[PDB]
């Protein structure tokens, strides 16, 4: 989802 992304992004 959205906030498995953020995880990616970080
Ligand atoms: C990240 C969405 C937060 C809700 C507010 C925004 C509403 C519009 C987008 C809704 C997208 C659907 O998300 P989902 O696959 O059910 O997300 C599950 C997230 N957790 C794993 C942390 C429980
Ligand atoms: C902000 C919360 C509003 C709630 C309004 C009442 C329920 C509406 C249910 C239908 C919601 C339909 O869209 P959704 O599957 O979530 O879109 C996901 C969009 N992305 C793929 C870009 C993450
Ligand atoms: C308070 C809650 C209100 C509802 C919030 C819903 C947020 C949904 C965010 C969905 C973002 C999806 O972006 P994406 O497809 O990965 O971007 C692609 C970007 N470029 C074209 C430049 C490559
Ligand atoms: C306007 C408000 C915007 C809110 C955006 C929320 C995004 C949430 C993303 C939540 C990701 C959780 O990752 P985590 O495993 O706890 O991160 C660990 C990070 N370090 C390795 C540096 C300690
Ligand atoms: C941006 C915040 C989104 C919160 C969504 C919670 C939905 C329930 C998911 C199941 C419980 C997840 O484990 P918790 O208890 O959160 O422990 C993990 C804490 N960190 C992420 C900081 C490592
Ligand atoms: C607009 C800015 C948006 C920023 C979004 C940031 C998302 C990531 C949040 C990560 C939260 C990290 O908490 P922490 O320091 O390890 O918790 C310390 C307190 N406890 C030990 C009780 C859990
Ligand atoms: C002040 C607020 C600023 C908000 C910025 C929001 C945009 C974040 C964009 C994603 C940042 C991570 O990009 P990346 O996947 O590692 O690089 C490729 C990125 N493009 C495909 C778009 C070229
Ligand atoms: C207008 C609203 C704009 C909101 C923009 C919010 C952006 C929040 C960004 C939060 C960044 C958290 O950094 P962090 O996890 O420690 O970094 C990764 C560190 N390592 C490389 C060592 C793993
Ligand atoms: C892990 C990333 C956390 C922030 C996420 C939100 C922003 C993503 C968009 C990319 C931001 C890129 O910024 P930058 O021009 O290279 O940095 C400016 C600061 N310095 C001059 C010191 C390098
Ligand atoms: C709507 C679209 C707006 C896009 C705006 C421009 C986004 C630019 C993203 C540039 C991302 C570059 O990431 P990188 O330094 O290779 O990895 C991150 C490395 N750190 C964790 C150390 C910071």
């Amino acid at each position: 989802g959205l906030l498995k992304r953020i995880k990616t992004l970080l």
